[PDB]
């Protein structure tokens, strides 16, 4: 696809995808790159570094302001009131200027704008977040946690109580807990109220109480995150915290009987003899329709149809889409048109996968369900391609050096057949290192570089009270943590589906 074809697809990863193949190829002239950014769905990373290679963007600074950017540390005091104001909002610019112009703005400042004063006078100190702490400015502390993560600090029982209050402190949680930094932060968190948090923060304040086993303080937050959480599924997680901490046999059960079928509740309902839940049988009797499963515009299009559609419209595309070829579109319509009620779990282009074992089968199918819903043109933001997203330098790695497959390219990855040989190929070299389903999972998400060091940490997938269930919650990448989770579900699923059944519990204990 040439650049001019391109222009005349619609916005979408797809058509980055390829503007970007164009552009590590140096197709793209500083001609043809004039109205580009117009042509870019999401103008960001690897594309935008490119594009800014051949024409690199001037702004932006708003024509309003443009004169208070024209001042330095040494003459902001010649600059009008407003511009004053304005270069203050940075950190680095505060740190630049010299303590007398510090303490005169701080005067300027005082009646009209206390929070600049605040943060003027802070940086005449030693310690800035110590002054802050101490005026208990709660926007100062997240804009001085913001401009330097190195700060820490002992808060006292009011000043934590404040932080949920501010947007920026469920991010600041997480990461503080998850990263295990910021000691001092950690510890004041034991004395947030669980009445002033929910959801998310009030999980992660529960994980944070198990490191310093306060077991009655962690259960109080993980019972505040079940009441205040969206989805069942981290309802799920946060009541089976509950019932591992204090063993109420009511809160396994009411885990046993959850709608959504994850590790949580699959595993309370190995504990309590229910049955395994439903799994849809999807065995559409039409075998092909109009619809170019191998085109990856196609596909953006349709997506954006899928997402788009009022309860009526889901119904004209379930019947036209109910076709083993669009077999992966049908479930996915499916998923949206029973609002996410029923359990999913096709086996699409099987052929290609029958002859493995069927752990291995199992392992594939769970990979390919979280990665694409096995969606065959599947894009991700980072250009992963197909059913199993593989990067394109893993994909060239394997298809070109290794298997010296005849005029590879990287677009092979969207052929089924393709996807699930490379995945079983890939899979091999992790699982061999790695074993646990679990940890092939989070280094096909995230890499074998930070399982490895993950797992040669004194302090991950140990002997404890609470493992392994601790260290899946501390897992340092969010999207990776989640990965796992999900990964380890479908796993369950498809062995269950193929007659390879395993005990989750079985799969628990390998994790040590
Ligand atoms: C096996 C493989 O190629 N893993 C990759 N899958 C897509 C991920 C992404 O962030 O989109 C990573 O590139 C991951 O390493």
């Amino acid at each position: 696809y040439s650049i001019e074809k391109l222009k005349k697809e619609e916005n979408s990863l797809a058509k980055d995808y390829y503007i970007y193949r164009l552009l590590e190829k140096n197709k793209i002239s500083k001609k043809d790159a004039q109205d580009l950014n117009s042509h870019i769905f999401r103008y960001i990373g690897k594309i935008k570094s490119e594009l800014e290679k051949i024409i690199p963007l001037k702004p932006y600074i708003n024509p309003k302001y443009a004169k208070c950017y024209t001042y330095t540390a040494n003459t902001i005091l010649d600059a009008n009131l407003t511009c004053q104001s304005v270069r203050l909002n940075s950190l680095v610019f505060i740190a630049s200027l010299n303590s007398k112009d510090r303490t005169t703005l701080a005067q300027t400042f005082k009646n009209q704008r206390p929070d600049l004063t605040n943060l003027l006078l802070a940086f005449n100190t030693s310690d800035p977040m110590s002054y802050i702490v101490q005026k208990e400015d709660i926007n100062g502390f997240f804009k001085l946690y913001n401009y330097s993560k190195k700060y820490d600090l002992d808060l006292n029982t009011s000043l934590v109580n404040k932080l949920p209050n501010h947007i920026g402190f469920k991010d600041f949680a997480q990461n503080i807990i998850i990263k295990k930094e910021n000691p001092k932060f950690r510890h004041s968190m034991l004395e947030i109220n669980p009445e002033n948090v929910s959801e998310d923060s009030a999980f992660y304040l529960g994980v944070n109480a198990l490191t310093y086993d306060k077991t009655e303080l962690a259960y109080d937050f993980f019972k505040k995150a079940a009441q205040s959480f969206k989805s069942q599924s981290n309802k799920d997680n946060a009541i089976f915290w509950m019932w591992l901490i204090k063993n109420n046999e009511e809160d396994l059960k009411t885990l046993s009987q959850s709608s959504s079928l994850n590790i949580y509740s699959l595993y309370a309902k190995e504990l309590t003899n229910t049955p395994f839940p439903k799994i849809e049988s999807l065995n559409p009797s039409k075998k092909k329709n109009n619809f170019n499963m191998q085109d990856p515009f196609a596909w953006q299009k349709i997506n954006k149809q899928i997402r788009d559609a009022n309860a009526s419209q889901l119904d004209v595309l379930a019947k036209e889409f109910d076709t083993q070829e669009t077999l992966p579109i049908y479930a996915y319509i499916l998923e949206r048109k029973n609002n996410f009620k029923k359990h999913y779990f096709i086996m699409p282009y099987y052929d290609n996968i029958k002859d493995y074992n069927k752990t291995r089968q199992a392992l594939i199918l769970a990979i390919a369900r979280q990665e694409s819903r096995f969606i065959p043109t599947a894009i991700s933001v980072s250009y992963a391609l197909g059913m199993m997203q593989f990067m394109p330098f893993l994909a060239n790695h394997i298809g070109e050096k290794e298997l010296k497959i005849p005029n590879f390219d990287q677009d092979f990855m969207f052929k089924p057949e393709i996807a699930y040989y490379f995945g079983n190929y890939h899979l091999n070299y992790l699982e061999s290192r790695l074993k646990s389903p679990l940890f092939v999972a989070y280094a096909y998400n995230g890499g074998i570089g930070f399982t490895n060091r993950m797992l040669a940490r004194n302090d991950m997938f140990k002997t404890g009270k609470f493992e392994p269930f601790l260290s899946m919650e501390l897992v340092p990448y969010q999207e990776s943590r989640i990965y796992g989770k999900k990964v380890l579900a479908n796993y369950i699923v498809y062995r269950h589906l193929l007659n390879d059944s395993i005990k989750i519990s079985d799969i628990f204990e390998n994790l040590i």
